């Protein structure tokens, strides 16, 4: 019961730092370039390791030079990679990220290689005893529901102090993913998902979606520079203002920084209010830096 | 390994990793869109000409700057996949190996480019001075860092001065960017290639106008070459006779990226084989035309 497991994507982010966002049909020169290990669950693993949490990553990779870069980067961070679902078909996903140096805006052109996703059969072969917390990035919902049903079955057979805490992230406005609201002790819903469901604020989103979560769950919604809100079974709306840096330089992975920090703070026994504040604090600190170094 | 004396064609210039993404619509700032296709391609003028030389059956070598890393590894493996000798690469301790990002809009064919950064130092005259020239029969220089490249050209001239006419290294220069610093390179090389883009920026409306207007800038005996895309290419040598070749357009145009480099490599290859300027022009247009109907460089020969 020592590690935090993150199930989701690992993507090579090919980043270009620009003075201004390029206009269509133009040729602009970038200021600088870097390769960064990306993906939601993968970025959250980076943040958890930097916060001092033992953590593991579970996701699909294909053998090759890009996987080697990613594996060496995970290993450099102290991220346990023993649970990686190695594939025999498809390439590892990669993406072109354009980071605007004047405001930190990040634009992503993702290349989805259509690598097979982590399955419920892959998850069944995992020894759950070493994990205190399991975070699932919503992707292949029907297959992930079976993974969540397996964690529930395990917890059923465990004393309350040995129960694995669960968090779920619904970040894409995909109908298939909305069944994941009913799973996990902590549900993270993105601003994009909230707006696509017609909600104009985090408070509207939380009140409008709480009926979809399981009994006792906490629903969390970060609204970028407007801060973040949480709603638990007591019906009390919790809010944290954002911690914007004076100069926002790189927002790529800000949401993942927030998720990992909320998870970390809750796993340390801190209140939902404290975890919300800590999440914004670390997300804000990150927005003032290129990448994840120096967040702690 | 052992490279036989006077056997290789060297190309000095840029190598870049081109990340090309095809999108249904241009992305709005701060958005996450999925592309239809994404390909990593080795680019750069000297680099593309190297690919074409290898496919034409010429032993060839690339000289350009790279920094150790994963971008360089991909580029090195791509050069090797194309049979390009990479022993002359100027490995750098500072800067990034060039990487560019091209977004192609599938709904209108628009190309948006986020060009590589300028952190990597170019091949210097000091780097070039440490190169034993005996293994090269032809040295082609892609005009970049002009003042440094002039010293490289002056070194090749010094070498040729003490060689019998059959062991003299032939030289070609490409002026492809409309940058003033590059225009001093017109005075170097047995063969000078001037792009349509450079010609138009100097106010020339055709290859004939460009060749007649710029011939005064080349060294005694040099041949000035100007390809004008689907209008074909022209050459002008010391005899004052304008030479022309019509283009050889493919039945369906698929990919024109690297067509100019294909033409340069083919002209160089044909001249290195002892063929006339007229024959080399025609061969250059034939290979450039064949390439335009193909995706990439496979199947050009
Ligand atoms: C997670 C949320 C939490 O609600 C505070 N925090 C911030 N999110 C920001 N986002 C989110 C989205 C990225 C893309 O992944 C864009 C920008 C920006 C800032 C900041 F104000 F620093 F600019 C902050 C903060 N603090
Ligand atoms: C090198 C020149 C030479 O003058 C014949 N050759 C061609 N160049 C073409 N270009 C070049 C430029 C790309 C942009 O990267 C546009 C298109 C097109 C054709 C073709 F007729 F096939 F379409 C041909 C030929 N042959």
């Amino acid at each position: 019961g020592s590690q935090i497991l993150c199930v989701g994507l690992v993507v090579l982010d090919v980043i270009s730092l620009v003075d201004k966002y390029p206009k269509e049909d133009s040729e602009i020169r970038c200021l600088s370039q870097r390769w960064q290990r990306g993906g939601n669950a993968s970025n959250s693993c980076t943040v958890l390791s930097l916060l001092g949490a033992p953590c593991a990553f579970m996701g699909s990779m294909a053998p090759g030079h890009v996987a080697d870069f990613l594996v060496a980067d995970f290993r450099r961070r102290g991220v346990d990679v023993s649970q990686v679902a190695w594939q025999s078909k498809g390439d590892t996903p990669s993406s072109c990220c354009i980071i605007n140096n004047s405001n930190g805006n990040r634009t992503i052109v993702l290349h989805d290689t259509s690598l097979p996703d982590v399955s419920a059969t892959d998850f069944e072969k995992v020894d759950l005893t070493q994990f205190k917390w399991i975070h699932i990035e919503g992707r292949n919902a029907s297959e992930q529901v079976k993974m969540l049903q397996r964690i529930d079955a395990h917890n059923t057979r465990q004393p309350p102090e040995q129960k694995i805490r669960v968090s779920v992230e619904v970040e894409k406005p995909r109908e298939e993913l909305f069944q994941l609201f009913g799973y996990g002790d902590v549900v993270f819903v993105s601003k994009d998902v909230a707006k696509h469901l017609g909600f104009q604020s985090a408070e509207e989103a939380l009140r409008g979606l709480y009926g979809r979560v399981r009994k006792g769950a906490v629903l969390v919604c970060a609204w970028a520079e407007e801060g973040a809100d949480a709603l638990g079974p007591d019906g009390k709306l919790l809010h944290s203002d954002a911690f914007p840096p004076p100069r926002v330089v790189d927002t790529l992975g800000a949401g993942d920084t927030f998720n990992a920090s909320v998870i970390f703070s809750l796993s340390q026994g801190r209140s939902v209010q404290e975890a919300l504040r800590f999440g914004c604090q670390v997300a804000g600190k990150k927005c003032g830096l290129q990448g994840f170094d120096g967040i702690v």
